[PDB]
């Protein structure tokens, strides 16, 4: 169930992983929606052991490709869990503010605190990202972020962080589909940007810039998980088995107060 | 079923509101769940609205007396809505860096954004309740919030926020039993402090003081509602209700 | 000197106001210097009570035209005086996550703490100037924000707030030269953006508008002091004048061992 | 200058250090406040230009025993200096909202930002000396701290911040003698907490505390310096030396950007 846990021995090919790939589930779309539900009252429950023991802080890290499936996930696997104790930090375009000081500051404040769990839709791995394949700073300055990253990490775990790190890994071709759908789409005909256009022609350099990612900050105390994202239903079921197999390893208590 | 919604006449007595009244559902708790259903349905669409237009701000507030069902409120009233567009922030015990400042310093940092749908669990409110029952301020302090308050939801609701006050309504003796089954519940015993008890001692205070706010600051554009909240199916449908037409009432639309 | 104080009766004229008035000091810019050098020091040693006392929460509101003193009046008046009591706050061009809460969000979040004293290079009092100027929003929304300032500024007091707003009152013409001045000063240049000289022909609109929100907002709880501030040295002394006779009057005192 | 400079060869002995040391100046007391009167006005300067150039990120780090200087290195150091570009942030007593996140979540969100001067009065190093001491938190944990700090502080470095980190070398006596002149003292008493001759009576362990540290988070990127803190004139004169001389390095340069009607 870990064969999609990326090791950390800094030799990870991303051309190993097929985003049509569905081998951990025996049952296909029906089977795997009632799994679905099971993990998800199971989640439900876990959410609510975190809230009230407070001392664990989860981070569950989202990165995809553009329509690699961020909101669909994030709307699925958390559906029914307990706003108070769920919260999304979406990272977008750097404001001046942000951009006046290092990368990992915005970043650093959205972390979760102890009882909560936090999911990062796109994060500071967009500064190896997006500002790698634009060339938004030289080589120089982008390649000693992994090294930033890895370390930034080990103190969050260190100091209470239970860290998860989600790729959402969709086809060149899937991409090519969901964003023409999108552009059919009465109530999604907002959520493209015209940018989607030339990012598509980049599709090659975001993907080295993934594999390089990847390989050099999935680590021991901070895995990443390459999930084949091609078909959302075993999208949503593997990154919530995931998710609970992490929770339950946790072997979180309720408190007694006397 | 607007009998609930606090008119702004500075007239109102908490005496004519008894937390086991369910009048305005013609039924019991099993077809109550179906109608909640319902309207859970139409919160989920009108929030990806909300979150869609990007140009409204829904603040709803919930204050309660301890054991008043505010977690349960967010719960199940907010179930199944999208995490990306809807957001909890609690009120507690101020710190020193929260002290150092005006009371509203803390609660303005947490306001909604435009398409965003926040609750506010405990809120600005608890500066004129648990300052004015435990006197952490004296009278002559927070005698003035009043007005600050009513101010400060004008300049939200100008601003473009949708103010929506809920006072959970439950009675002493319904407390008494839920602290009870707090004490009896091992995955319940947690959320249990010793001052749970001292706080009942002073029940009457807490209640002239939620009258005493309710009647200034429920206001045309900040109204407070009265939710009987014994009955948590009732409390549940109720709430539902007014937030899913207030929200209609808005008359969202997709962008082009 | 309380003859700059603007009184609440909202009959404020700002043509009874001349920037080249220096009346109040009796006598020119050396003797001023002199004059300012001792208030500055009763300045240092007010700053440090305050941070002792660690009550009061003082706010010194600086709004100006382009040119108009806002930097040269902190430069001067707060030299000397302790960085850890004293903090400025400016507010520019509001950002998109300022914009997508209301105005008061991002001024609320600066207000001075308990024991330190904030100026505001630029305030909430720009979403009643240059968002009335350029109707950045509808009349029918910036109307109401005299309202919402009123009330804000009336919490911050009640709450422990000592607010001084002070108008720094150029002339068109001072402001004529001294843009000049910019476009010479090779350390200065910098300063100079476009938006200066678009502002400049926007005169008469901001200066209404700046009589409008004075004349709305100047209260007993927060005041505003319309500076004749065409002469430097004039300027400096009554600004920390005034400054110091409002911390003088707080009567701070040391905490009880 | 290098011969206060803590070299990163992990060799750094406390002992070697004397907080009497005066002799890196020439001339005593009154030649002393001459040349910082000089240092000041070049520092006045040198912020306009980081302001105005809006580039670069300065952090100045103060650590010190209590009495050891930390607002009086502020308060003369920093004297005339525009309040626009200087900032002073103070880290206390954590509280139940920063406890609630990792301890660097508080510091990192005081950050200098471009063309900004920040004084941090205590800092990070907060939570490898009064935690370690006190033992707030196991040392299997306080330990693995060294670690984070040395990467956060590369992280800071590397993406532009020019980090100066400040120890006010005071010796026991001369922290007693000012504990008393706080106690005498009517407009310093207030300054005083019980908790001040606890501090006192750990001082040992605070000085391991602060020796461990220093040997641990020395680098190239971000040195420590310990400044001989007993004499006031001589303490804020080298602080003053040093920040100027490291300003002086960076080649900060105005910006290059029609007749007024
Ligand atoms: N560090 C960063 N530097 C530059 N651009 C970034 C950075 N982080 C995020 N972005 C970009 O910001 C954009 C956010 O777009 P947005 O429409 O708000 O979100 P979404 O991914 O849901 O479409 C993305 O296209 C992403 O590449
Ligand atoms: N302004 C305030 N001043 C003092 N106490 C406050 C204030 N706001 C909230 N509190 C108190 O903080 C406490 C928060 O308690 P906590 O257990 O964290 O939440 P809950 O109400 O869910 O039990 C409440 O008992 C409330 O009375
Ligand atoms: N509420 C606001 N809405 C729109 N513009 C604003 C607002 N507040 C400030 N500004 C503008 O932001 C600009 C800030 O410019 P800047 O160069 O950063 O400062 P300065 O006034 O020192 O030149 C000003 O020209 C001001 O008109
Ligand atoms: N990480 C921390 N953990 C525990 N105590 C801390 C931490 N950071 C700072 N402190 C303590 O906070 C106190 C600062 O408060 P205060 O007495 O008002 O000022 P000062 O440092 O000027 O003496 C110091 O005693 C210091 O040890
Ligand atoms: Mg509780
Ligand atoms: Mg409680
Ligand atoms: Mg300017
Ligand atoms: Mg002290």
């Amino acid at each position: 169930m870990k064969k999609y846990r990326v090791q950390p021995d800094g030799r990870f090919e991303l051309k190993r992983f097929d985003p049509d790939d569905t081998s951990a589930f025996e049952g296909g779309k029906q089977a795997a929606l009632e799994a679905l539900a099971v993990l998800n009252r199971r989640l439900e429950k876990l959410q609510e052991l975190l809230y009230a023991e407070g001392q664990h802080k989860v981070l569950v890290v989202l990165q995809a490709m553009d329509a690699g499936g961020k909101d669909g996930t994030i709307r699925v696997v958390f559906d029914g869990v307990n706003p108070s104790g769920v919260r999304v930090a979406s990272f977008g375009v750097p404001t001046e503010q942000e951009l006046a000081r290092d990368y990992l500051w915005r970043v650093h404040q959205q972390v979760p605190r102890k009882g909560e769990l936090v999911i990062f839709n796109r994060s500071h791995y967009e500064d190896v990202l997006v500002v790698r394949v634009k060339n938004l700073v030289p080589q120089q300055v982008w390649q000693k972020r992994y090294r930033h990253i890895r370390e930034f990490e080990r103190m969050l775990a260190d100091e209470g962080t239970t860290i998860l790190k989600f790729f959402l890994h969709i086809s060149k071709d899937e991409q090519r589909q969901r964003l023409q759908e999108r552009l059919d789409n009465p109530e999604k005909r907002w959520k493209f940007r015209m940018g989607d256009l030339e990012d598509r022609r980049l599709w090659d350099r975001y993907q080295e810039a993934y594999e390089a990612a990847i390989r050099e900050t999935s680590t021991e105390y901070a895995p990443w998980y390459v999930i084949p994202a091609n078909k959302n239903w075993y999208r949503n079921w593997l990154v919530s088995h995931i998710l609970v197999e992490t929770l339950e390893g946790l072997a979180m208590q309720y408190p007694q107060p006397e």
